[PDB]
């Protein structure tokens, strides 16, 4: 297992433009495209991210290519954030991983008010961050998701994607 595989199964793989968990306009592997409520809008930005006209519909290669470009991202976001750096590098390389999946999918700003549980996964007290973590509307909203996100941190191995 790994951060793309794991992700995969997380956001799924939709290579027409959709609406995600939030309502927003998204295509490919959970690629954000717009939180505005206008599909043309969504559509520009879509065709601005491929540099061709789309019409809202992708290839596979165009999936992956964006999905390649937002975890790089992801990571790279993570390395840049003060808050965030120090937990990220105190961490095992699977526990990161669970780290890159929260900030894919809510963003560095998404994750701001986790402030307690930062401080408790720094500490390495794994039972006490997953309570922590679970009073979270993130946890309210998608709790499938976010219990195996949470189970990770935890345990520190691939159960819950296995
Ligand atoms: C925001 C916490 C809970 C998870 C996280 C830890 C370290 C870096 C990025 C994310
Ligand atoms: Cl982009
Ligand atoms: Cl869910």
């Amino acid at each position: 297992m790994n951060i793309f595989e794991m992700l995969r199964i997380d956001e799924g793989l939709r290579l027409k433009i959709y609406k995600d968990t939030e309502g927003y306009y998204t295509i490919g592997i959970g690629h954000l495209l717009t939180k505005s409520p206008s599909l043309n809008a969504a559509k520009s930005e879509l065709d601005k991210a491929i540099g061709r006209n789309t019409n809202g519909v992708i290839t596979k290669d165009e999936a992956e290519k964006l999905f390649n470009q937002d975890v790089d991202a992801a990571v790279r976001g993570i390395l840049r954030n003060a808050k965030l750096k120090p937990v990220y590098d105190s961490l095992d390389a699977v526990r990161r991983a669970a780290a890159i999946n929260m900030v894919f999918q809510m963003g560095e700003t998404g994750v701001a008010g986790f402030t307690n549980s930062l401080r408790m996964l720094q500490q390495k007290r794994w039972d006490e961050a997953a309570v922590n973590l679970a009073k979270s509307r993130w946890y309210n909203q998608t709790p499938n998701r976010a219990k195996r996100v949470i189970t990770t941190f935890r345990t520190g191995t691939w159960d819950a994607y296995k």
